[PDB]
């Protein structure tokens, strides 16, 4: 497909940059930490547009990197944990693993209701030697469809968004999901596209990433308890 390239450059700018530590990094702030989730923040506001960059990392017992991908991915079960949306729909399949989506979110006042058309590929990188994790990765990124023009109704934000899982399996005869542990990277960096109050959008992105991060985890754990393993 036509996207074939760009989204081969997604990937691997998330796998060579999205991965490294930022703990040393001053500018890089922790907002959030409760459990295994952390959730670190960047503050950066250019001609008066808030582009915060925003990182977290999670650990979630009992699920594999596959399982929360599938979820994160499949358009079938958004609804179930998704909660910042007016509505969705997909429009255009690239390919099995690649879709574009539209979607308009819940407005957050004061500002103008905000709409967001990306496309959305799911992706395994195998491991290339021993050592080597195998990675599992979502990307969400803005891309244009004369099908989704701009209207006069939302502003259209632009995103660049990755899920990037690595799964950490302990020797047990039969492996349990006792015995399996979901290393999540997430990395939203997000463009409202155009001027929104800065104390708003901060506030409500300190409250809506980890709420997402909690429900959405705890819906993968909820689904794939008591169930065969898609490793
Ligand atoms: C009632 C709350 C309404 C919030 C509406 C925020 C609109 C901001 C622009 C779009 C944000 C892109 C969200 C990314 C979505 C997809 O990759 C994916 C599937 O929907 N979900 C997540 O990654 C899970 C993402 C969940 C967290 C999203 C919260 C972002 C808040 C940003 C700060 C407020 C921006 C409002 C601009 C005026």
């Amino acid at each position: 497909h036509r996207f074939v390239q760009k989204v081969e450059e997604m990937v691997q700018n998330h796998m060579t940059y999205s991965l490294q530590d930022v703990g040393g990094d001053a500018n890089w702030q922790l907002v959030v930490e409760e459990g295994e989730m952390k959730v670190y923040r960047r503050e950066v506001e250019e001609n008066g547009i808030v582009l915060d960059p925003l990182k977290a990392t999670h650990a979630v017992k009992g699920v594999t990197g596959h399982e929360v991908c599938n979820y994160f991915w499949n358009v079938d079960v958004r609804n179930d944990w998704e909660t910042t949306i007016e509505n969705f729909h997909v429009v255009e399949t690239l390919a099995d693993n690649a879709i574009i989506i539209y979607q308009t979110h819940k407005r957050v006042w004061p500002a103008s209701q905000r709409d967001v058309l990306y496309l959305s590929v799911i992706r395994k990188i195998p491991a290339l030697t021993e050592n080597d994790p195998e990675t599992w990765i979502v990307c969400n990124f803005s891309v244009d469809h004369d099908s989704a023009p701009l209207n006069n109704r939302c502003v259209r934000a632009k995103i660049n968004v990755a899920m990037i899982c690595q799964t950490l399996v302990s020797p047990p005869q039969e492996i349990s999901r006792d015995n399996i542990l979901c290393k999540i990277t997430y990395v939203a960096n997000v463009n409202p596209g155009g001027w929104a109050p800065a104390s708003v959008l901060r506030a409500v992105a300190k409250r809506e990433y980890p709420k997402f991060l909690k429900r959405f985890t705890s819906y993968v754990q909820e689904k794939t308890a008591g169930k065969p393993i898609l490793f």
